[PDB]
């Protein structure tokens, strides 16, 4: 049967939850992770990078912030169709990488969020027109997945009209842009991607923090203050920059260590 | 919503209107246009190259002759889609490019911006069927015409081909000759036809674009006197470029490295 | 008129019919083959990649065994369109790339086909060996495509295939790997039916279980010749044994033909 | 006249005084620093590297942690040759960049470290025969130099009858490697550089920080505790890992910015 | 016996005397020439780039304008070592590439080939020193001179340093003067210097080495009437380039891809 | 203290005893020892390239034929010297690769790992100078040879020119002869000459090294009763290779990415 033309854009939120596995989980993800993927993906997926999230911010525990890094994947076709189950070579996967991503303690896990969404953002709701000349951006990303029984409705409406209000009234805010995320490929529990721009750490506190303290607690709130979600588990987030360069279909060159 | 599978060649003619912007057009494209390009289309397409044009020919500037070069996309998404001029980047564009390349005249006329969308694949191979690398350098001549306002589009289709191409197919200084329709509906662009027509150098374009072309009638809706009949940069656009370019930029690129 | 979105994965076994001719067809596939291929299909081909053969094994003729390499190609769009046929620069293809590989006679007083086989870029049965890492070591992995002669009824073929071979390959301690998948017919007009890759450890046990071990089956009525795989050298079976990678990723990593010094 | 064939490695400490200086900092090295470098030193320098710091670790701050990266060159020619200082085209270096590294003050500045060294190490005190495949390592580089009025061997002697025994006895410490500075290159005040591999941050900590306290504090000590030099002007130091996708002169495409 | 490190910078200047033969010569260069070189100086060259010219200017034959493009390596060791001599594969080398690079005639007397040696670094910075990419793009315009024979080499110098050289300096359209002094025990290049001159454009270039340049005396070895007063393409050649070149050839070089 | 400049090019002859260890050498090679070997010297080594072996011919197991590959580095510093010995991370390298190459028996004889320093460029051209890509694809027969212990070198040497080479001369299916002599002062290998000998193929390399070479007497240090008169794998190896290969590795290696 056909194949779907189906280009989308997808990101991993991948923490580290103790800084004494980061050698570790980072050396599986350039050394062995990066080679089974493209072994894998290399005819239907056009990009596929790891952007490293900035030092976790203050009170960024509260946020899901990813301690290691965004991976991002463009595809052509849906992972999840059941046909693309079927490969020669599966990748190598040890299960403590569970353990050093938080998906498992040691001895609840968070759980794995894979968002799919188009390849274009859907909303651009502020700093229409900014050029990479306007300077360096301090890009935070954030999923957000409403809780079990709120009405989705509800939850946009008061995304769109109570938060994104207080990012558009920021000038330390310089960009906003929104996707919904496509339910229907993976099961994902997350309702939206949104990216925020500022220029540094300290404007990032000044808005996600202080400015958003004059917003009610919903009644669903999972926690006291913005963003009233279940770190991890209902809310990921990550500070990147606009360059990684990790961009692996065309820099990847082997393991190579220093001397 | 779904995105339409729609691969698709585009080519834009880019002039340089004086060659003291030589240096300021070409450093804006290599330096600054090249990675904010890729940075927003990297994931649906899958080429972008640039051809630098020859010298412009004697005559050239009849033929709307692009003196920087052709700029060539591989597209599978249509880039006129509405949902995708949302972008996180938005390019980097100094208004004196616009100056640079004719668009706008500098402080009688400006010259439009013609960007057509084509098949990957060329709908009609006229000449030279089966040339392969071997066969020698080529001249490569792409010009791309639009007939005026009121033409009809079948009777300027039938004087192209029972009329203009014969000449092509009669010169044996001509060696191929490519045709392809302008997919009008994607964004508008005036042209209605991309050719290509190859000969071996400059005099063999001269001879036949030319001289044998004098042997046309002028055809009632002619803009100017001799063939192609039609306004320079405005109704046709054309460059003469080489088989190969460094410039794959998707494969090639590495960032704007200076002369020592 | 539209183009549809088919992505596929095509191979295309190619022989080299003797020791002599193996230079000149190197040559040309690396020199000449290569630029040309990228030139016309670098838009709408994601992967293009040659995958050298392993020596040839004993009894490795029977098997239509290809002598140089095979020839892997992932489509985004039907190379068969007849649109596709309009090409600015056409391939530099002389009739002797032919004779090398057997698909004409070398000299004035039966040839070879040429076997392009269309798939999809996914394999459809995986029956032995599922969740096989690259960890789990060095693979021999013997890809094999073989077509029923005409008047065999493709079902009883396919039966055959799946109930009497492939149980011969899950006994076989040796075998670490079953994938099939069905021939896109209708794209070219193939006469193969599937593609079937099996992995061994190594040449001797690909021999064990290929020969030996094939012994066992009974010879069917439309057998060609009098061995497992039963079918015609070449014509209605072709094969390749080949390593995990190769440094022939051919969009990649090409950088012109340099000579040694 | 001829130029001197000197393969040499060079380390420059990069530090980040502050988080809110880091996207200005990281998009100046990687979109303007690498390119001008690149198109001086292409011909002669035969690898260029960025290895960018795990995070700062405890106490981190007194051995004068890298908060950016570690810059690596590989040279064929000593780059104080005196002809080597005409060039074409200058590098693009606004004074901000040294307000970011802490080399202008927002007390004192620190100083610009560029240490030169041979391309291979000059001993081998620990771990020699360690592969790759023997795991993940947390790579502590660090370079010292003693207080004006100390004579050199007797900081030497320190360093090896007090200082390496501890490292070497220490399970948490895979590796130990040294080589001594060139001085005579660019009057670097630096006088050795090490590398000592620990498994992660918490055996870096134990060794580095605890096992230390039982040394004697020097009478030429600057601080209190082991390393007893002035953090950032006589000891930088960086934690990196094996590997980095930064390799410049074969990996980098331009500054292709994020969607 | 050892081979001595000679780390060194060269350049050629390469013409193209007729637009007929420019595809061909093209086509040679980047088809044939790159990886014919590539094969034998890869080990041993750290870079290998071409610059191509911009359009010739007004009068541009008056200095030995390179049609073509200016070559450039970057050695390790000396190419005319004796040794370097052995070749497993000799270059592919027609005898059409003399005629199309001006070296001998079609069938118009024959212009050398001028292969100069330098060290890798400028020896003189004369203007424009701590100029940055960020000023702006360069209109860079190379020249290399070879006295005449039986002219005092000292007073040659004298000459260039001292008259030529400070209208130059004098000329705000000047932005940069760099000069080197051609390594003659190489090669026997007849060339006695090199030296590139940045403008912003075209009209500077002609405005200070035509116009400001009348005011020169003519020299009494004089083998033109005007500035630069050498025999073009024998004693003078010269090409004006680019910040940036795309064919930066052992790194950006993916084989002879032809434009569909 | 200073480090040498020494250019040079080495050889390690890479043989495959087994073809049921033809999958585990090939992995390890590309999957391992590339990256392991890149880490450690892409400062200094400026080339490091792998030639697969062609198929062994008849009578190949009495030439030392390396069933494998010929390894290739060109190397800026002498590897032999001792401070090169230190190394952050030493290779992975299991005991089974030395069987899998014939060092040591699985369980007759273990054959030495032949590694040949040798300058960059050839010191003998004996045939076929001038011979260019365009004269066609070459079968090239690459061969080391050690003369045995007790004979005086300069005999061997004298052996090797007046007799060996002049029936490669004599041959028109032999179409190129180069050799040099083997540094042995770098690390004390034991052969003395490497030569590389061309064919157009298989047969003519049979029709000369086997069936012409029979002319020559047996000489009295004798290992084997014909040509090449030397102990297999010991004093004698080589390797029929083609004019390209693919792995160039310092500039074409992407990682170990499988077959799907
Ligand atoms: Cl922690
Ligand atoms: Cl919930
Ligand atoms: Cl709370
Ligand atoms: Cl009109
Ligand atoms: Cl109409
Ligand atoms: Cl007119
Ligand atoms: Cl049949
Ligand atoms: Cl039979
Ligand atoms: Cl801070
Ligand atoms: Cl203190
Ligand atoms: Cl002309
Ligand atoms: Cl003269
Ligand atoms: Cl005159
Ligand atoms: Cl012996
Ligand atoms: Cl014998």
């Amino acid at each position: 049967a056909d194949f779907k033309f189906e280009p989308m854009r997808s990101l991993i939120y991948v923490d580290c939850v103790s800084e004494d596995y980061r050698p570790k989980l980072q050396r599986w993800i350039y050394k062995v992770h990066i080679p089974d993927s493209i072994s894998q993906f290399e005819p239907y997926v056009t990009k596929y990078a790891f952007y490293p999230s900035f030092p976790i911010p203050p009170q960024g525990d509260r946020f899901g912030y990813a301690r290691m890094q965004l991976t991002e994947h463009h595809w052509l076709v849906s992972d999840l169709d059941p046909r693309l189950e079927i490969k020669a070579i599966a990748e190598t996967f040890p299960m403590d990488v569970l353990v050093w991503q938080g998906q498992i303690p040691a001895a609840e896990g968070n759980p794995f969020i894979f968002a799919f969404l188009p390849m274009w953002w859907e909303k651009d709701l502020k700093g229409k027109g900014r050029t990479i000349e306007d300077g360096a951006n301090y890009r935070f990303n954030m999923t957000i997945g409403f809780p079990e029984g709120v009405d989705k409705a509800e939850g946009e409406k008061w995304l769109f009209e109570k938060v994104v209000p207080i990012l558009q009234a920021a000038p330390e805010c310089t960009r906003v842009l929104a996707s919904a995320v496509k339910k229907d490929i993976n099961g994902c529990v997350m309702d939206w991607v949104l990216e925020i721009w500022f220029e540094n750490q300290s404007g990032w506190y000044k808005v996600m923090v202080d400015d958003m303290k004059a917003l009610e607690k919903p009644s669903w709130a999972q926690q006291d203050a913005f963003p009233f979600l279940k770190p991890y588990h209902n809310v990921c987030s990550a500070a990147v920059a606009d360059y990684t360069p990790s961009n692996n279909l065309a820099n990847y060159r082997g393991y190579i260590t220093m001397r």
